[PDB]
Order: structure tokens, then C-alpha cells, then sequence
């Protein structure tokens, strides 16, 4: 029981906790992301304008 | 556990530790991109007009 449930839950845990890296640098790089599409459309705004 | 985890940890880290060097990067390059969208259809402006 403990050697079974602790290698599922110690894979399990090592899945959410690689998830919620990529997820934590999915949020920095959609703020990355947010800044290069503000600073893209407003110079291209200028143009359009 | 700390072995797979650790693994798996450290894999997905280091794809957002990339993904946000070619964001910033993206995003540097997205201003570079601004300026010369900028000058270009500003002297082309002058030929239109």
C-alpha cells in the first residue's frame, strides 16, 4: 500500500508541480507577450493614424 | 518521487526559463520591428503626399 500510493502520488505530485512551472512561465510570458503587443499596435497605431 | 519530480521539475523549468528570454527577446525585437515600421512609412509618407 505505502510503496504503491507513494509511487503514484510522488508521479502524480512531480505532474502538477512541473504544471504549475510551465504554468507560473506561461504567466510571465503572457505578460511578456501583453507588453510586446501594447508597444507593437500602439507604434503601428501612429502609422495607421 | 524527488528523482522523477525533480526531473520533470527541472525539464519544464527550463523550457520557461527559455520561453521567456525569446519573449523578452520577441519583445525587444517587436520594438526594433515599431521603429522601422516608424521611419519607413514616415519618409514613405512624404513621397505619398
Amino acid at each position: 500500500a505505502v510503496e504503491s500510493t507513494g509511487n503514484a502520488k510522488a508521479e502524480a505530485e512531480s505532474r502538477a508541480e512541473a504544471a504549475r512551472i510551465e504554468g507560473e512561465g506561461s504567466v510571465l510570458q503572457a505578460k511578456l507577450k501583453a507588453q510586446a503587443l501594447a508597444i507593437e499596435t500602439e507604434a503601428e497605431l501612429e502609422r495607421v493614424k
